[PDB]
């Protein structure tokens, strides 16, 4: 029923101390309204866990990051919109590793230069929300680190014991993504052959069967010439459990830095982003590469100065700007924002979004997403880019190994009535094993020279 | 005090198939000797929440380890195995577990030299959370500590009772602790030239670093020589005792056939104390397909022996049944020669390793239990003296050991005297030998595997 901990180190440097408690005495929007001295007790725990990432792989991933930003790699991020303590299971990490994975080599293969590979895993437990009472009257779910996802009242009062269960959730999960990575999944030569099991099985493989044994053929003639890291991510939203994953380690200057190691990279979404608060102030504390959402109401102004405090020592793939304008309008929004950033001299990774600003209500009753303004989102992504000249760095999608009901359209087009099929999603939305892969195809046609 | 963190109940996975669950059933209804005395229902309660969490291990790992261990009793690799005593969850912390893994490493490129062939590194980590007592009531007059898995280390009532939400607070740790030990093999640990400079560190900050400096001075030629030519595995394990434990961490996988694996771990070993050959725990590591080890002490008969190798071994793969020798230094030489006879005659190939230090157990007139680093050395010394004179391979050593400067061992390079055992001894059960004495042994090892 319950675990129990009793609870009865050495100070950070002066600077350093003086910084943090700055940005953590700025305002916080979207923080869980548990007691401070419950919250306290917990990070208190978390302070002597062991981390779930090290400050090498941090500082590793910053120079494949750098390459990304100067043009020579592709960044693909991914998984599930919210993971569950439910569902934190051995065949569904692993369907997701895999699905990450196929991707990976069919982008590779369309981009001709390395896909640096993130997961959204290992602690995408927390959601902001705009309204805190939902559609029942019940105060709203906002992810396990925070509350329950059952339909009561007592599931949703914010209970802090849930930052120590996210770590333990977090912890466990990347002990297998790690020992998955290193294991014959890691084999290009296998993963490869789940996606022409995909092309044999899918209803659109045809689609896709030219590019799908075109890649085979690449990958036997390496083979004939004599010839994995997955990355941890998610939302830094709960800063109850940033700061309690908090340690210090000489950064790529020698100089002691704060190192966030609940996490490989984070970013800043949308309802977080104020550029004088908490968020923003604590992602300009620590050594991790940083990523902050871009919506339709983004100025070139106020992109610029998210690069000049976000990236202030110029270094090439500290910062991704991630844009999510909706497929109708980031042809038109965006352009402005990459020409102002860029005349500023610095080097960000331009990544798209194109879940988030392409989400509808069913007639059903369902939250959505069409295939098809996915899509159209990429592209018009792709466009904004080869007309400026500059680098379509990444992609930053939702997906499930599983074969779930939840966006519309794709090979097996999917309708309005079958979303109830298995609509199993804690919040939005994930394009499932099929659609995920159907996209990686259709943007590495987008990536060919 | 203390904050109570809630255990989510949520889906079960598909069950085990029925087959082999039918013979896990006949295998523990037989009699399982130091098991916790928790209520069977709330034991259920934990073991289905258990049987649901990722794994610790994967099955690809453990068969990886197979080959490597059949490299060894084959005579072609050398097994390197150590770390704490008893883990606890207090010292389940980066920089003791950072501390172990490099000393592992420290003490492994060591014996890689000397020995002239790979060294397999298994620690005593992400798992080690359980013990047997001999003692009904311990000298408080409280029930006995049973290690962090069972309950508590402070002495009073109320900590020691068997607490079944232990299972899965020590699955917590494991997962965390493996982790981070994947994570640092991957990291600059890795790096043979960054472990042998804290090597000749030790060396040249060591009161004994004279007896050892030829050695690691042929080491780093060796390593720049490499480099000059133009040119990361830890495993873990423990104790396999808490059944409830290791039965809810059995997993499915395929020889071709349907198997279970246990995914606590890599490897595990049945203890002196619950060896019994028509008992539980070796009818447990009958069905699982992970290498098993068994600790075999002064009583053990040539004969006894060789009905372990026939219950755990019977396809004959070499390396996957390894016979761990503690003797005590004084004994090794006469009692094992008869009994390593008498095993190698039944063609199996299993894997002889030395535990110097179970043997060697002695209690201080300042109160504290302590081991005599001459016995370690000797016993080990005796171990490669009657495997010289019979032919057959030394295999490997089992030790137990920190990577920080405790006093709990007699001996060594700084001399650790009854009165300086006191200064900190830390171990939540053995002695273990500190981040020097640790190294001194291995240094010691790598001369007596020299050819
Ligand atoms: C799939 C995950 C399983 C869910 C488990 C839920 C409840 C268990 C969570 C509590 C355990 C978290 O780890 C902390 C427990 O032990 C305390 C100390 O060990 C950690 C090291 O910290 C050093 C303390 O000094
Ligand atoms: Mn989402
Ligand atoms: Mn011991």
């Amino acid at each position: 029923w319950t675990v129990d901990i009793p609870i009865d180190l050495p100070p950070l440097p002066t600077d350093l101390r003086t910084r943090l408690d700055a940005a953590l005495a700025k305002p916080a929007a979207q923080q869980p309204t548990w007691p401070a001295d419950q919250a306290l007790a917990m990070r208190t725990v978390l302070e002597s866990v062991p981390p779930v990432t090290v400050p090498s792989e941090i500082v590793r991933l910053q120079e494949q990051l750098a390459q990304v930003a100067k043009g020579e790699a592709f960044l693909l991020q991914g998984g599930d919109c919210a993971e569950t303590f439910m569902d934190n299971t051995e065949p569904h990490i692993r369907g997701n590793v895999r699905a990450l994975l196929q991707m990976a080599v069919v982008l590779t293969y369309g981009a001709s230069m390395p896909v640096v590979k993130v997961a959204r895993i290992a602690g995408q437990y927390a959601k902001p929300r705009s309204a805190d009472i939902d559609a029942l009257g019940l105060r709203s779910y906002r992810g396990d680190m925070i509350n329950g996802f059952a339909p009561d009242a007592a599931a949703r009062e914010h209970d802090p014991s849930r930052l120590v269960r996210a770590y333990a959730n977090a912890s466990a999960a990347m002990n297998l993504v790690r020992a998955l990575t290193s294991s014959g999944l890691a084999s290009l030569h296998l993963v490869h052959d789940w996606n022409r099991e995909f092309v044999r099985t899918s209803p659109a493989g045809a689609r896709y069967e030219a590019l799908a044994t075109e890649i085979d053929r690449g990958l036997r003639f390496m083979s004939a010439c004599g010839v994995a890291e997955i990355y941890a991510s998610h939302e830094a939203l709960v800063l109850d459990y940033e700061r309690a994953m908090l340690r210090l380690s000489d950064g790529d200057d020698g100089e002691p830095q704060l190192f966030d190691l609940s996490a490989h990279t984070v970013w800043i979404g949308e309802r977080t982003r104020q550029i004088d608060g908490a968020h923003i102030a604590f992602a300009q504390v620590i050594a991790n590469p940083v990523g902050v959402k871009l919506g339709p109401n983004m100025t070139p102004e106020l992109a610029v100065e998210y690069v000049e405090r976000l990236d202030p020592h110029n270094k090439p793939g500290r910062l991704t700007l991630v844009s999510r304008m909706g497929n109708h309008k980031v042809r038109d929004l965006l352009p402005p924002i990459v020409e102002k950033v860029q005349a500023t001299g610095h080097q960000v990774i331009w990544q798209c979004d194109p879940m988030h600003g392409n989400t509808h209500e069913s007639s059903t009753g369902f939250k959505t997403r069409h295939f098809d303004r996915i899509v159209d989102e990429v592209q018009g992504f792709f466009e904004v880019h080869r007309a400026l000249g500059t680098h379509p760095g990444g992609i930053h999608v939702e997906i499930t190994g599983e074969n779930v009901t939840e966006c519309l359209g794709g090979a097996q087009d999917i309708s309005e009535t079958d979303l109830a099929g298995r609509y199993e999603t804690a919040c939005d939305p994930r394009l499932n094993t099929q659609q995920s892969l159907e996209l990686a195809f259709l943007v590495a046609e987008m990536l060919r020279d």
